[PDB]
């Protein structure tokens, strides 16, 4: 787990798919979801170490575990820790798009957050940490009891 509860990420590149203020408001809005339920604070940074690196790669990309084209994984994190602990990427062979017609970011990235703070997968189908992507309604969107759960047993 972060063993503070002030936490940095930085946006490392931004994806072609899409205009920048969209980038940046579905990351800022993906972490609000955590920090809404949370003592968690989430301060973007635009100079020096973050503790979460968000990336946007395709095919191997120096950490190990590289992506596979368009379709299949869609974007890893890494758990807390230093270093690339915390990391957060996207495969850039994915379509990134603000609602449907791709792969939508924020809901992924909201996935993704949850894994760089340290959650697993629910057996939910409703839960944002379903191991399955899907999209959902981005207006009805909500965090379910059992992301709550988690996150909660994690931070309070
Ligand atoms: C054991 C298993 O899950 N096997 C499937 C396998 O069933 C599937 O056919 C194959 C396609 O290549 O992908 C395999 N797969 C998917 C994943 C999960 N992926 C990653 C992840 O959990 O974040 C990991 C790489 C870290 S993932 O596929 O890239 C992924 C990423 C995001 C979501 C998601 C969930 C809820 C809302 C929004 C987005 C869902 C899936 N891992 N392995
Ligand atoms: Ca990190
Ligand atoms: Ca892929
Ligand atoms: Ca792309
Ligand atoms: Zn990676
Ligand atoms: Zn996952």
């Amino acid at each position: 787990v972060w063993r503070k509860h002030y936490i940095t990420y930085r946006i490392n590149n931004y994806t072609p798919d899409m205009n920048r203020e969209d980038v940046d408001y579905a990351i800022r809005k993906a972490f609000q979801v955590w920090s809404n339920v949370t003592p968690l604070k989430f301060s973007k940074i635009n100079t020096g170490m973050a503790d979460i690196l968000v990336v946007f790669a395709r095919g191997a990309h120096g950490d190990d575990h590289a992506f596979d084209g368009k379709g299949g994984i869609l974007a890893h994190a890494f758990g807390p820790g230093s270093g690339i602990g915390g990391d957060a990427h996207f495969d850039e062979d994915e379509f990134w798009t603000t609602h449907s017609g791709g792969t939508n970011l924020f809901l992924t990235a909201v996935h993704q957050i949850g894994h760089s703070l340290g959650l697993g997968h629910s057996s939910d189908p409703k839960a944002v940490m379903f191991p399955t992507y899907k999209y959902v309604d981005i207006n009805t969107f909500r965090l379910s009891a059992d992301d709550i759960r988690g996150i909660q047993s994690l931070y309070g």
